């Protein structure tokens, strides 16, 4: 049934796939050439073309992305070649370079080889290629990257113990029983250092944050074809990190401290401390990633751009498909047009899926 | 099968009644002469006690309502004795007198003659027994009362034409085609105007609002029996005024203006300065309400109460159902628990549910 199901899935894709790029008379022709490859080896290999935008198709079927408008322009990588362990690392330090781009981030995507007969050619453990270590006694650095960072620990890896160790890059090649990982070189990591325009001591709260949210952990599935291991970025919004990485209790859960530096007190509710530290925290946000020239947006113009996405998706013909709960900013959701309006939440492919963590 | 979905829906309540009132063995009794009485006139009459538990249930079930942990304190007011105009203005202009309370707000719910054979006893015409009349040339007062506004003028009605006019009840009794308006007195409306405590100059703005929030344009549904006039009340929430209300570009729409009085500039997004208008709107309207002694509520306390909602279904083994999208604060979603986690959006009855406006 896998072959049937396969088949199916590339029909559907093929066909829609070029139907957008203009080139509907191509579609019997390859669409036989792939019967025929289906049944020769089990599967089939699609064109640099055809995966490019597969891939980007994806995107704009992302429910959950509020980024959606800039689906059109994602720089896909394609690394199907690689074979070693080498060829994955060097692969993936290229990434990193090739999106973060001096602070004019790219909205990236390497595309390594897919599952065979259901085995993974390449499976990358890391939630974000980038992205901090967390510990426990007392809560030490990220709380949500305690089950792999014991698993790295497992394997000969050792943080320094800071509330931002960089976790290392890891991943298992097929034939291995065990990942193996690989330090992340400082030099490729671009940093912010949060700091606010007008209050001068929100530096003593010391915090910081990476410049590139590259998630990791999710399978590309492009006409039945699934690409368990294919790295994507774009840039960051600036409550991704203020109000989720910084604010939340499971998380860095700053509240208190920031309200500390900012002269407020945490005496009542009625006062609304967590909002005005929220918001300040927020505006140091984007200030900072801005002041060092680290591309970031802020939900409003995320809004205002998405909008113009829903927009275009219509003057398109395409139905448009989102996640109500996932769009809204965790910070005044009321303000922006998404709060406003409703949204299918239902599944299109190609598109981005979980997968369950090889740790834990 | 009108009188096939009654006696079911009787059944069920009944028994899930009287379970929690602890009265089972009056079950099997009450639920024969119920059957009796719906063969004998077509439909049934719920004792008061009944009645009351069966719209503190309906509260209970409210999954839109961050307030349900108060839903067995609900104050019941029976007033299904009601035959003339002169009866429910009176029963309504009590409403709002028991409810006000002098500022420390009675959750209540005055039960009105439920619909006989699919036909109104009564048909109340408000969408909040206190609301703000809307009018357009350019925007004067609440756009979202446009509709009924034009509905009350045809009728004779005439507001002064500020941002503030209040509505006068409006409602139609069984056998006239028409309804009849009433306006409301002004010593039985608490009006609260909006200041802030640090920041004097935020009374140029003028801003104000009624105390109680008594939705009464919904059917209260308990048993098979449908209360389409049932008038209820709880306080307010904060951002209900602060964010919704005022912040709303369709409704009110004050945040540059806001934003304008506490010294902040309107220029750049990415300085989040609705975010911060939104932020001391709502500092504002906490504390214009507490000064003058009318109850209202935080978005924390209120999810912190909720919680203890959930906590006493699940101590009593009764499912939780809620809707997320509701649920959680238009200001700073993610600083609460609402956030964090799934709700069962389903429907239980007794319940609430909306119906087809009169009027538009
Ligand atoms: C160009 C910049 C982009 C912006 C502003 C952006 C922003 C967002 C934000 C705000 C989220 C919510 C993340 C969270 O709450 O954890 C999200 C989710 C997501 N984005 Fe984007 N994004 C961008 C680029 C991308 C790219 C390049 C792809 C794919 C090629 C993409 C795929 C997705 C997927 C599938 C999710 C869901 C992630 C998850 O559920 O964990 N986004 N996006
Ligand atoms: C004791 C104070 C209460 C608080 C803090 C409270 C609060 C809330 C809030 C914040 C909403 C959202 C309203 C909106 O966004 O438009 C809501 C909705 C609702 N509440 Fe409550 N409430 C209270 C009392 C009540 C009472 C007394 C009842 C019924 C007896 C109730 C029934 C409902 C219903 C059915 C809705 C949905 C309204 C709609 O969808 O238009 N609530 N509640
Ligand atoms: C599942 C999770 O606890 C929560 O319900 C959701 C909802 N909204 C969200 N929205 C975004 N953008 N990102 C998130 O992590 C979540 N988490
Ligand atoms: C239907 C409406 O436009 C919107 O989607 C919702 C969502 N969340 C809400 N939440 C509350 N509490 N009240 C509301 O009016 C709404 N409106
Ligand atoms: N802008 C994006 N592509 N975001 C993807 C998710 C990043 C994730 N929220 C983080 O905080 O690391
Ligand atoms: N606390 C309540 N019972 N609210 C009911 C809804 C009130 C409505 N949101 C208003 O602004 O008038």
């Amino acid at each position: 049934s896998h072959a049937a199901i396969l088949w199916n899935e590339a029909k559907a894709f093929i066909a829609e796939c070029y139907a957008e790029l203009g080139k509907a008379e191509e579609v019997a022709d390859r669409l036989d050439s792939i019967k025929s490859e289906i049944d020769l080896t089990g599967s089939y290999v699609h064109t640099k073309e055809e995966l490019e935008h597969g891939a980007k198709m994806a995107w704009r079927n992302s429910n959950r992305c509020i980024g959606r408008l800039f689906w059109n322009s994602l720089n896909v990588i394609d690394r199907r070649d690689v074979r070693t362990k080498e060829d994955v690392r060097d692969a993936l330090f290229h990434h990193i370079e090739t999106a973060t781009n001096n602070g004019k981030i790219r909205p990236s995507i390497t595309i390594f080889p897919p599952e065979e007969k259901g085995e993974k050619q390449v499976e990358i453990w890391n939630h974000q290629l980038i992205r901090y270590a967390g510990y426990e006694g007392e809560a030490i650095g990220d709380p949500a990257s305690c089950s792999l960072t014991a698993a790295c620990e497992q394997l000969g890896w050792r943080g320094e113990r800071t509330d931002f160790d960089l976790l290392p890059l890891i991943f298992r090649m097929k034939g291995d029983e065990q990942p193996v990982w690989y330090e992340l070189p400082r030099s490729l990591v671009i940093e912010v250092p949060i700091t606010h325009p007008d209050i001068e001591a929100f530096s003593d709260l010391e915090l910081k944050w990476y410049g590139v949210p590259i998630i990791s952990d999710m399978k590309l599935e492009v006409g039945g074809i699934h690409y368990n291991a294919a790295p994507f970025n774009g840039w960051y919004m600036g409550t991704e990190i203020g109000a989720r990485n910084l604010a939340d209790e499971k998380r860095y859960d700053k509240l208190k401290k920031v309200a500390s530096v900012i002269g407020i007190s945490t005496n009542y509710n009625t006062d609304l401390w967590k909002d005005q530290a929220l918001v300040e925290l927020n505006k140091a946000v984007l200030y900072s990633y801005k002041k060092q020239g680290v591309s970031i947006v802020d939900h409003h113009t995320a809004a205002s751009q998405f909008k113009r996405f829903e927009e275009q998706e219509e003057e398109a013909g395409r139905k448009l498909t989102g996640d109500w709960t996932w769009l809204i900013p965790p910070i005044s959701g009321s303000a922006t047009h998404i709060f406003h309006r409703s949204y299918d939440n239902s599944i299109v492919k190609p598109n981005y899926f979980y997968q369950d963590k090889p740790y834990e």
